[PDB]
């Protein structure tokens, strides 16, 4: 059930775009768990989510079909912000 | 700084273990500002901290995988106890 567990957290982080082209999806949702539930299946998702931002205070899933690794994004501290990192991808 | 915050308290509530082999951190700490950091950050955890219990009387984090809506941990009254559950993972 909770894949979140399944994400390496980089807290108060969020991924800016580097790439003015770069698309990521976004919904408002009522907690982290749904945005990683939906992240790990790819529900909805054009492209394999490699990891995703909660906004603590709108309550938003960002997800990002790439991770700080890549040349597309950087991370950014960001006090609202927790970045999740689907350790399938990382390292 | 203070991340204590993002937190719903329940006082006089511990969380107790339903699932036999469910681990859980623990340490000794000055205060509960600690066991929030800690908790938030991730550092030290080998899991998504989504809450953490503070003993009162032994100045002691205990931090958990899962909150009180999961099947695996579920609240407990206690006098000593003050259960803290991360927004972000709650309603």
């Amino acid at each position: 059930r909770n894949t979140i567990h399944e994400f390496k957290k980089s807290a108060k982080t969020t991924l800016i775009k580097i790439d003015p082209a770069l698309k990521i999806k976004t919904k408002k949702v009522n907690t982290a768990d749904q945005c990683a539930n939906r992240c790990t299946r790819n529900k909805g998702l054009p492209f394999t989510c490699k990891a995703f931002v909660f906004d603590k205070a709108r309550k938003q899933c960002l997800w990002f079909p790439f991770n700080s690794m890549s040349s597309g994004v950087k991370k950014e501290f960001g006090h609202e912000f927790d970045l999740y990192e689907n350790k399938d991808y990382i390292r």
